[PDB]
């Protein structure tokens, strides 16, 4: 290509749609890709649901170092929820 390694590059899926992230880092924690994650698709994040990567059942905190997981690149990882209040959207 041209580039190789810089920082730590996270891909979402939510439905039917592919999110990148490649502004936060080890440093920052769950809650940082979170909040972004809710700019990102438009869903609160105590209700965003992380799909992929799980611990002893639940999955990583927002107080949870993403370093910590020690998570893999470009990790494709699984996204559930809803957007908007109410059960029905429209």
């Amino acid at each position: 290509g041209s580039s190789g390694s810089s920082g730590l590059p996270i891909i979402v899926k939510w439905g039917g749609q592919e999110y990148s992230v490649t502004t936060l880092s080890e440093d920052d924690t769950v809650l940082d890709l979170k909040q972004f994650l809710k700019t990102l698709t438009g869903v609160l994040p105590e209700r965003q649901k992380l799909l992929g990567l799980k611990v002893k059942g639940k999955p990583a905190e927002n107080d949870v170092k993403l370093g910590a997981l020690k998570l893999k690149p470009n990790t494709k990882i699984m996204m559930m929820g809803t957007r908007e209040s109410g059960p029905s959207s429209g």
